[PDB]
């Protein structure tokens, strides 16, 4: 008897691996890059402003689960 | 008896890897690049605002389960 | 007996693998790039605002499951 | 009898293992870079401002998980 | 009888290890960067400020369990 | 617009309601009654036994719902 | 704009209540009732054994919800 | 803008209540009632054993809930 | 805007109120009434034995929650 | 703005109350009443043993609660 329901599950070699992860530079906000300016923006109002958030992850776990009524014999 | 209901098995060898991710520079919210500019936004007013959130993510696991009245028996 | 519902079975080699997921600059907000600008915007309005998110995603998983009422008996 | 519900489980060499996460640069928020600017937001407002978070992370792991009602009996 | 409900069970060798974790420069918040500036800001108003928080992590555990009514016999 | 999707909506007096469930002795599980027995079950082995449970219920609700990406925008 | 999806809404007078609900002597599990007996069960083996459980619930309430990605905005 | 999802609302008068729960004598478990008995039971085994757990509840709440990324915008 | 997810919400008089829980002699574990016995049970073993336990519960909650990203705006 | 994910809610009269939880003699465990016995139990074991609790509750709450990443900014 084997059973599974939701399972990462590996019975060998070199299985369910993960190498290489390349986010550069991913997340840029309200930044300038390489530029030449005078006088702009004159009074003005310029984000990031009220309520945010910025996240980055590369690897992340958030599993949740529920276990209820659960009932194991042996052998008679 | 082998069962399985949502199931990731390997049974072998070079299974279920995963080797490149590659997401350069994928988000620039409200960001500018290579430009010349004089007196532009005079008395203007520019983004992000409100309630808002950037989010960059490569391997994440959020799975939730839900396991109710479960009976086992062995042999009579 | 073997039963699957919903099943990823690799019984081999080099199976069910995923080498290249290249996504470079998929997601630019309200972003500008090689321009030259001059006065433009004059007591303007521009997004991003109000509610809204930005997400980019490379792998990931959000499965979820219902298991009620399983009953297993041996060999009588 | 071998069960599992949600579960990373390894028979062998070599397997779930992860090696490079690189994520350069990936968060800027609010800044300038390489640039020559004279006179630019005389009298502005700028962000970042209000309620706001900025995180970045490589691995983290946030499970929960609720066991309740529990019976297991052994040979009888 | 084996049984995991979240579990990283490894019975092997070089198995669920991680290397390299490279993460340089990641947050530069309301920061400038090889530049040459004249008079800008004049009497501005420059973030941050509020109620904000950055936080860089490489690796953290944020679990909670909750168990309750486990009832365990042995052999008769 | 009114709009629903699976509802219990009652606009009025005296709609969708419940005054009587009667079950009166529903559930006898191997038990006896109104008898005279001798010498019966000599070295005998009765149940229950093994891996069982017995529930009886009156009313109850054990719902579950998904609410995945939501957008709601007003007058413009 | 009125919007519903899993709802016990109630306009009125006197609707959806529920007044009666009766189980008596509900539930005997092994019991023997208004007998005379001589002799009987000699040497012999009589559950309840094992792994089980009896619950007797008259009302109750075990929901479970997920709520994703909800954007809100207002007048425009 | 009135939306609910899994909700209880009632905008009237005797609405939603329950007045009588009768469960009287519900679980009676390896018990005996009104008898004359002689000389049963002799070098027997009898029952509860093993791991077992007899509950009786009237009402009872185990609602959970999971709340993500939730955006609210106000006027503009 | 009104909003509920799982919600008990009365807006009037005499609502969703409960009046009697009646559960009189309920859980009668390995107990004898009005009875006449004589030598029975010679060098016999009888429950309650093991791991177990017995629970008469009236009225509980025993709810749990898990609120993440929340972002609330204001009027612009 | 009126939002609620798990709440009692009353904006009224004689609401949510409850008047009368009668649970008498509910709990008898290895008790025995009303009976005339001679010489049983001769040399033999008699219950309750081992690891076991038995609870009376009326009235309980044992919640829990998981905040994280909540946000709040006024008007602009």
């Amino acid at each position: 008897e084997w059973y599974s329901f939701l399972g990462e599950a590996a019975q060998g070699a070199w299985d369910m691996w993960r190498a290489y992860s390349d986010m550069r530079e991913a997340n840029y906000i309200g930044a300038d890059k390489y530029f030449h300016a005078r006088g702009n923006y004159d009074a003005a109002q310029r984000g990031p402003g009220g309520a945010w958030a910025a996240k980055v992850i590369s690897d992340a776990r958030e599993n949740s689960q529920r276990v209820t009524d659960f009932f194991r014999h042996g052998n008679s």
